[PDB]
Formats: structure tokens, C-alpha cells, sequence
């Protein structure tokens, strides 16, 4: 069932394709030393080896680490990949010198060139492992310093962005509920549709939203440089974005349906992320191919939704919002999304 | 919970069986129908569309209140009465009280047909059969009070539990080995065995590939829905004997095993059929998938991997005793136990 979740991630072709391409394009992998943080099945470790890495350290805390040793052996890669079955944090606690002392023969004169990881949670942050990736990065930079090696570590992915967009719920309601319930062998069961829908919204909605829900193409909220981001940043994630709904292609879709006296109402905001390396981008936008992340949608209170308290004339208007991504405890792995309209 | 109801309304097999039985039945038009556990009221509204004189729609949950609106939204309010109550509570009100409250709708003929979708997993588990039995008996008392002794037509009229021995290999191959064998040139097939084995130890409810059958299946338990009583649901067991020497399904695997070979048995799969007139609703692996899927009981992993239950390629005899036993007093929840011999 651990493996069932990993199988989900391995079936994510967009996810798989971004990492395979990024790894094959790095000029820092061949002949150099790679660390894979949170390696799971070891797929990224094994890709790095095939790409000609000198040696790979594959770090995995769970009991998958023991089976990964077997699969590495089954793929004849046991000399190029070392599995470390422990948390990043416990490896760190063992210290810089002890790391170098245990694996010096594999490190040789080279140090760590590349840090591979797939840490992204929902909107990058929620149920992710970014804080462990940051700790790993800082630790291996100290390991490099102790080896007298001064080259900075390549992060893959190297950059991450959070995107936000205002939505109307109508097309999600119509496509996922009303379309089915309105005609059940010629019977009108649409009253049941309103019910099923209203109660599912009172579950942070994590679902693949039809793109027609977008009232605007989306704006950047938070952007990260993965070589420089520090834990401190995860304590104050907030920004204010301004959606120009005038002359927005997305808004016009709905403006045409409203009629000349009609109004288009905002029911909430949907949130997604991109990460990138070199020429490659992995996107979880509703406009991109589906991924196991889907998107995360934050709704306005039902009072605001049903009475359409946030609405716009057919010509559009301006929509400002301040959004907070707030840690709900001290791990910085769990977050809540809070917003206030301008 | 309407999401579970959508799932049942999206089950094309389940829906066509009931739509066809109701629209092809000769006891509905001009007659009085009871829908026991009506939920959305689909079976009731179908009964009204088929020309029923009147329909009593019984639904215990708060769906009943919305069902009234939907009966109205489809212009059927004179033809369908929603009784938002448990079957058991309506019975407790007594016969004479029912007859007096609804005397004009019963008319002179009383209840002719009792519609219901009560089937759980392997017919019994998380099903609603005891309420259907109680309803049937109650409305036959109502009929008797009106001088009608004609027995009530049950839809479905019959139900059968089937069992068949299976091999796990094709399920392993199709749902595990095929994916894990090559992940971009990597052999992750070790992960495949682990995911598979660990999933088996967590009553397997799943769509088994038809190639898993070592035999077409035999009847374990058969019910006449006009006559079945609650007492029967406390002692459900039987013994079936599979002649694998005469099974086409076994011969299939015997050929793949080759002239020198053994065919191994990894467990038993259980499904059900219900029927009415010319129509059968089947949840067999050889039939289109339904939300019931099938239920599979595996032999101990020791037996499976050491192939402790096996047959030479010409076949042999496989006898098994099965118990379907209620795990509490509701007669809604059950476990399946089996012994080879
Ligand atoms: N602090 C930590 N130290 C070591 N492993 C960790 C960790 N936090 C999470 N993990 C592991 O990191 C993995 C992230 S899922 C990523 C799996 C794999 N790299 C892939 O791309 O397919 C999980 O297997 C989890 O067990
Ligand atoms: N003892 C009981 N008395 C009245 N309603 C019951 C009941 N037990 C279960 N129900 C209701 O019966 C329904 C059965 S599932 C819905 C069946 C519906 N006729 C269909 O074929 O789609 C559920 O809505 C449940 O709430």
C-alpha cells in the first residue's frame, strides 16, 4: 500500500517525463556524485546512474529502502548506487565527518554535484517534504566544504512557482453533477444533483477542475529558487495578486453566457504549481495534462456563493486578493490557505 | 448519501435488469406496487411509467423528503406516495392501521408487486434482505385483511449465490506484473510481488479477470424470494463438488501448464445472480462489471506459493464446504468461511 502510492506517482507520465528529461539534460550528472533525497522506489537514483553518474546516494527513510537494495541489485547497479535507509535528519545528526568517513571511497576527490528530489506537495507545500530537502542541501554543502570542494550543488528541480486563479463553480457543478442528474432514463433527478453537490463542497477542495471554471488564466503568487530558499521562508508565505477581468479570454466565456444585463460571480480560487529545470517545466495547472496532484480549490463562504456577493458586469472588472499559505503546525509540512478580498 | 446512489444509478447492468423487469412485467399495469428501500425512487417512478395504479414508496432516510419533490418534478404525485419510515416501523403500526390510512390506494386488489434492490455483496453482506422479507410478509397480511390471498409478485423473484475455484496468476499478471516489469527499462518486478502479496493480506472485493476461473461456477445457495424467511439467513452453508476433469476453464490452464504440469488452486470467487422472468442480473466475472464486483477468498499464502492445492493436467475433483454466517443479529453483515474436503 506504500507501493500502491508509489505506483500512482510512477504512473504520472507528466511527473515521470519532467524528471527523465531534466536528468538527461544536466551537464552535472555524468562522472559526478548525485544525492537522491526521498528516493522511494529509487527511480531517480537509477536514472541518474544510467546517465553516467560516478556514484549515487539514495536516501529513503521508509522500509522501501530495504527492497530498493534488491531492485538496484536486480538492475545490476549495486556499485553505482548506495541506499541509505534513514531520515535525512538522522544522517545529518551523524555529522559531516562521519558521512565523509563512511563513504569516502565512493566520493573520491569529487564531492556532491547534484541533489535530486521530488518533494512537492499540494501547492508545493502541503504534505510535501521541502523542509527535508532544504536540510539536505545545507548539509551536503557543508560536506562539500569539508572536502574543499567549492562548486554549488545543482538542484533538480531548480525553481518552483505557486499559481492562483479566480473561479466560477458553475461548470464544475454542470459537468460533474447536473449533467448526470438532470436526465436519469428521462427522469429529472436534478434536485438530487443540487444536494450531492452542496454537501461535497462542505468537504480545501482537491480535484481536477474543468478549465472552463477559470475566470482568469492565473497569476504567480509565490516563486522559489531551490538553491537559496531557506526554512524561514516557509513561515511567511503570502502575497497579493490583482486579476484584470477586463479583456480576459477566460472571463468572456462566462460573460457571453450571462447576457447583456447578466453578472458573472466569483465562487473562489484554485491553486496550482509549476517546477522547472533547464528547458523543462512540470505543471499542475488545469490547462496542463492531469497529474496526481490535481489542483486545490478554496471556496468563498456559501453565503457569498449563493447570493453571488462577489460578481462582475459583462465588461469585467478588477479583482484583488491577499492570500496566506499558513503552516498549521511546526513541521512546515502542513498548511492552510487563507484569503481576504480587496 | 447521494454519491453511493449515483454509483448504483450508473451501474448499467443493474439498471437495465430492473427497467426491463418492470416494463415487461404483466402484473404492474393497473396494479398496486410497493418499492421497499426506494432511495431516489427510481424503481417507483419506473413502476408509475409502466401504468401502475399506485405506488407506495418506502424510504427510511432523509432522502425520502427530497424524493417527494422529485416525484413532483416528474409530475407523478398522484401515482406515488412516499412513506418516509423504516419498513420495521410501518409494520409495528399494525395491519389495520395501514389499511385504514391508505384504503383508497390499496383498492380492492391490494398490493400486487413488491419492487426492491436489496442485494449486498454475495447477496447477503451489507444487503437489505431481512427488511424485504418483513415487508413481503406484512403486505401479504394487508392483502389477507382485504380478502386477497394471491401471493405478491417479488422482483427479483429468485437469487443464487455461485462459487468457483480460481487461480490467482492472471490477476497477478494483469494487475501487477505487467506494470512493474518495466518502468522505463528498469525491472521493478520485485516491487510488483511485494505490492501484490501485501494487498492480499488487507475478503478480497475486486473484478477478477475471467481467465482466473478454474471452473464456470456452481450454485451454492438458492433463494425463492416469495418464500424465504429470516430463519434461513442464520444457517447458510453448503458443499459443492467441482469436477475439474470436465471443465473447459480448467483445460485452458492445463494446456498452458503443458503435458507435464500441475494446475494450482489459489482460492474461491463468489458472486450472485438474481432473476425475473427472462431477465438475469449477473455479477459473474464473465459478465459486464457491476458495483458489486466479485468477492474472493484466498487460501493461506503458504498454500498459494507452495501450491499445496494442485491438480494434474487431466484434472480431478475439488470439494469445498462454505459457510456464509451472520456476524451479528441484524442479519446484514456476514463473513465467508470455507474448508477443503
Ligand atoms: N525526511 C526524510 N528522509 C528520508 N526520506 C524521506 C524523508 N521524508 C520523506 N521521505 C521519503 O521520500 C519519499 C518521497 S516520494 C518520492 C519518491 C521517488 N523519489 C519518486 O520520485 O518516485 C517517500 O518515499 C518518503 O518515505
Ligand atoms: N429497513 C428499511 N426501511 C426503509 N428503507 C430502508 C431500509 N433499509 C434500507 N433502506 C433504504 O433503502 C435504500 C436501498 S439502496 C436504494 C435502492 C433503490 N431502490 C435503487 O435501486 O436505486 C437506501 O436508500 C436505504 O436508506
Amino acid at each position: 500500500s506504500d507501493l500502491a502510492v508509489h505506483r500512482l506517482m510512477l504512473e504520472d507520465a507528466q511527473r515521470m517525463s519532467f524528471y527523465r528529461k531534466s536528468i538527461e539534460q544536466s551537464a552535472s550528472i555524468e562522472g559526478k556524485v548525485v544525492v537522491d533525497v526521498g528516493s522511494g522506489t529509487g527511480i531517480l537514483s537509477m536514472w541518474a546512474a544510467r546517465a553516467g553518474a560516478k556514484h549515487v546516494f539514495s536516501i529513503e527513510a521508509s522500509s522501501l529502502s530495504e527492497f530498493q537494495i534488491g531492485v538496484v541489485e536486480d538492475n545490476d547497479l549495486s556499485t553505482k548506487i548506495t541506499v541509505l535507509g534513514d531520515t535525512v535528519e538522522n544522517i545529518i545528526a551523524g555529522g559531516v565527518a562521519n558521512f565523509v568517513n563512511r563513504h569516502k571511497a565512493k566520493l573520491g576527490k569529487c564531492g556532491v554535484a547534484v541533489l535530486l528530489s521530488e518533494w512537492m506537495g499540494f501547492y508545493l507545500f502541503h504534505e510535501g517534504m521541502l523542509p527535508s530537502v532544504i536540510r539536505a542541501r545545507n548539509f551536503f554543502q557543508d560536506v562539500n566544504a569539508a572536502l574543499g570542494v567549492l562548486q554549488p550543488i545543482e538542484m533538480i528541480p531548480e525553481r518552483a512557482t505557486v499559481f492562483v486563479a479566480p473561479i466560477t463553480c458553475k461548470p464544475y457543478y454542470v459537468q460533474r453533477y447536473k449533467n448526470f442528474w438532470r436526465d436519469v432514463d428521462g427522469l429529472d433527478f436534478s434536485r438530487y444533483g443540487r444536494i450531492e453537490y452542496e454537501v461535497y463542497l462542505e468537504q480545501p477542495l482537491v480535484e481536477c477542475l474543468p478549465p472552463l471554471c477559470l475566470l482568469h488564466e492565473g497569476l504567480s503568487l509565490i516563486e522559489l529558487n531551490l538553491s537559496t530558499v531557506q526554512e524561514e521562508v516557509l513561515t511567511s508565505l503570502h502575497n497579493t495578486v490583482h486579476f484584470d477581468l477586463k479583456e480576459s479570454a477566460e472571463f468572456q466565456q462566462h460573460a457571453r453566457e450571462a447576457g447583456s444585463e447578466g453578472r458573472v460571480s466569483v465562487d473562489g480560487f484554485t491553486v496550482w504549481f509549476d517546477v522547472s529545470y533547464g528547458a523543462h517545466t512540470l505543471s499542475t495547472s488545469p490547462r496542463s495534462p492531469s497529474t496526481h496532484w490535481k489542483q486545490t480549490t478554496i471556496l468563498l463562504p456559501r453565503e457569498a456563493r449563493n447570493e453571488e456577493l462577489v460578481s462582475f458586469p459583462v465588461e469585467g472588472g478588477e479583482l484583488g486578493v491577499e492570500m496566506h499559505i499558513s503552516a498549521s503546525d511546526k513541521t512546515l509540512r502542513f498548511y492552510t490557505i487563507e484569503l481576504e478580498l480587496k
